[PDB]
């Protein structure tokens, strides 16, 4: 699991991230990756290096792979899976009328199974959304991020009332508690499913993260976008139901999912 400085090239830049530089490279007798750089600080470092190993070990095609970590010497690089044509959020927003509802089913399938096998494994994703779901090749949606919010060191993100806190993703329970679950991802996945057949509209755009609490705990939810099925929107609605409890699982979603998709 770990990468010496020699295994890597650093060939042009990716793109920013709040903590670090994303860089296309390649790695020794290996294959071409994106190289993340990670400022001093932003992470529990000692906490990510322990779980390292455990998280490579989560290896299905829809998930975008950890290779490695190159830590000899700070900043230090994490090194993963390249996805060629990146964010989903910006692959829907610059192609906004091109994709048919069964593509933009597909794309929430795509998630929907690795987020059923990271169910099955009992890993809790803890910010599913568009912009962290990356896609490649064959147009294939992979999600990213898994479990990464467990080792950011900046509380403005992690606490519940933080300014940079992803509120818009959030089930009450999250909100409210941080009481993470797969069931909590199923929320998020109904949003990310919004985001994806809105073509990459941002949700509850004109609300600031207070709002949002009040509107959701008083009963309100997205509409629905002019892509999606009322049946398409019945399934939004099931991940956004109150209890965790009365959500579907992503086995269940996959399922549901599927038989709309090959019917
Ligand atoms: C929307 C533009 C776009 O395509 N983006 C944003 C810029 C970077 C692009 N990009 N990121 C990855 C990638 C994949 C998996 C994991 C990471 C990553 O750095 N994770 C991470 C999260 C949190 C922490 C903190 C400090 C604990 C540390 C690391 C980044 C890309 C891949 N694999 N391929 C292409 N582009 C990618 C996406």
């Amino acid at each position: 699991w770990v990468i010496d400085p020699s295994e890597l090239t650093f060939v042009q830049e990716i793109g920013s991230g709040q903590f670090g530089l994303v860089h296309l490279g390649y790695w020794l007798n290996k294959d071409k990756v994106a190289i993340k750089t990670i400022r001093e600080g932003a992470m529990s470092e000692e906490d990510f290096i322990e779980e390292a190993e455990v998280m490579m070990k989560l290896s299905h095609p829809k998930l975008v792979q950890l290779y490695g970590v190159c830590l000899e010497q700070a900043p230090i690089c994490l090194v993963f899976e390249f996805m060629e044509h990146g964010c989903l959020s910006d692959y829907l927003r610059t192609q906004r009328g091109l994709f048919a509802a069964e593509t933009l089913l597909g794309m929430c399938l795509d998630v929907c199974e690795g987020m059923a096998y990271l169910e099955e494994a009992c890993v809790i994703h803890r910010d599913l959304a568009a912009r962290n779901c990356l896609v490649g090749e064959n147009q294939v949606i992979k999600v990213s991020d898994f479990g990464m919010t467990r080792f950011v060191l900046d509380d403005q993100y992690t606490s519940s009332t933080g300014t940079k806190f992803p509120v818009k993703w959030a089930s009450p329970e999250v909100f409210s508690f941080s009481r993470y679950s797969s069931k909590s991802d199923v929320w998020s996945f109904g949003v990310l499913m919004w985001e994806v057949f809105s073509e990459g509209k941002i949700p509850y755009e004109n609300r600031s993260n207070s709002e949002v609490v009040e509107d959701i705990s008083t009963g309100f939810r997205l509409y629905k976008p002019r892509l999606a099925s009322t049946h398409v929107y019945q399934i939004m609605n099931h991940c956004w139901r109150e209890r965790p409890e009365d959500r579907p699982a992503f086995s269940r979603l996959l399922r549901q999912l599927a038989e709309i998709a090959e019917s």
